[PDB]
């Protein structure tokens, strides 16, 4: 149905998902000069040492690495959050060129890609219940800039060949998500939504100030994925990002000065 093409892209989404024009839609532009430093903000607590990755799959929109979330194995706490949020999956959004790809922008600046680590609030029992709550999900957004290779990313880059087309999956166990984190945990935070349909407004966004760098060849391999299924006409998976949405009645808080 929906996609990122001229005929089914972001500009058409509202027809099937009216919330597209809601009050707390993501992503947004982070204007650094008007974001408010909040000293009551606690530091983030990322406990990914017991993370259990299971699979990687191309869902026709991006590739997602899924984790075992049956127990508190990889959780996010602290920051603007109240409660424990479990990591369920992470995916990327990237562009056809190095100067675009991220969904959130900083002072209108676009990065080559953006990593989203999706977590759901454990007080709600399961992910499905979490998506029915204003504080159900917490997504950690990390910008990727092209530069030196990211060692922790290569394992992911190496398996892309086997999940070239939509619907394909591959076992992807023992992957450590900690290799994808920048050195600093400083962040911006604001209430938002999922950036793809159903565009549910259940997300507390936490965007890290510090981006990680990846090589030209690493992001290049992202661009060789296919939106289409096997046997269908080939369509390269690129520019799977949604444009910035109006901030409206929201303010972006910064954990740093
Ligand atoms: C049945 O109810 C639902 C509710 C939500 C989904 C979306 N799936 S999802 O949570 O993995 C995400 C989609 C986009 C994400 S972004 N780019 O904002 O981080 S996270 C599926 C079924
Ligand atoms: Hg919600
Ligand atoms: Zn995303």
């Amino acid at each position: 149905h929906w996609g990122y093409g001229k005929h089914n892209g972001p500009e058409h989404w509202h027809k099937d998902f009216p919330i597209a024009k809601g009050e707390r839609q993501s992503p947004v532009d982070i204007d650094t000069h008007t974001a408010k430093y909040d000293p009551s903000l606690k530091p983030l607590s990322v406990s990914y040492d017991q993370a259990t990755s299971l699979r990687i799959l191309n869902n026709g929109h991006a590739f997602n690495v899924e984790f075992d979330d049956s127990q508190d194995k990889a959780v996010l706490k602290g920051g603007p959050l109240d409660g424990t949020y479990r990591l369920i999956q992470f995916h990327f959004h990237w562009g056809s060129l190095d100067g675009q790809g991220s969904e959130h922008t900083v002072d209108k600046k676009k990065y080559a890609a953006e990593l989203h680590l999706v977590h759901w609030n454990t007080k709600y029992g399961d992910f499905g219940k979490a998506v029915q709550q204003p504080d159900g999900l917490a997504v950690l957004g990390i910008f990727l800039k092209v530069g030196s290779a990211k060692p922790g990313l290569q394992k992911v880059v190496d398996v892309l060949d086997s999940i070239k087309t939509k619907g394909k999956s591959a076992d992807f166990t023992n992957f450590d998500p900690r290799g994808l984190l920048p050195e600093s945990l400083d962040y911006w935070t604001y209430p938002g939504s999922l950036t793809t349909p159903p565009l549910l407004e259940c997300v507390t966004w936490i965007v890290l100030k510090e981006p990680i760098s990846v090589s030209s060849e690493q992001v290049l391999k992202f661009r060789k994925l296919n939106f289409n299924g096997e046997g269908e006409p080939e369509e390269l998976m690129v520019d799977n990002w949604r444009p910035a949405q109006p901030l409206k009645n929201r303010q972006i808080k910064a954990s740093f000065k």
